[PDB]
């Protein structure tokens, strides 16, 4: 299925627009260009799934690194 | 808790070693630590967070890679 043609295919599906995109990732327009013909991921995200294939909270990691972050719920666990 | 001391998090709470990990991940132990000597998280990360952000089923794009092709799927929307 290549990991880039199913990029594509989710892109166009929501018909986004790289000028929205690069303004907020931060990037300028070409990188975001090279970024989806960046040939393969880098070891990261695979280093990535394999925390996340053992059940680690990867949604919660990321949902701290964007602003926003959760507040206390006044719940234990 | 930056980029790179999360990612110390997972691994002691999980106690993974090098040597373990880069045979199960299949790489050589000198390209695991370059992830951890790594920069910031790159662009091609940040991107496929943008992808998330719209409700996509990143998760499920993985899970479709590993393993057989699961589907089984017969069933109404």
């Amino acid at each position: 299925m290549e990991l880039s043609n199913e990029l594509k295919v989710e892109r166009i599906r929501l018909s986004l627009t790289a000028k929205s995109v690069a303004e907020e990732m931060g990037i300028s327009r070409q990188q975001l260009c090279n970024i989806e013909q960046s040939e393969t991921a880098p070891v990261v995200v695979k280093y990535i799934a394999f925390l996340r294939s053992k059940g680690v909270d990867l949604n919660a990691l990321f949902d701290r690194i964007i602003v926003n972050k959760l507040e206390h719920h006044h719940h234990h666990h």
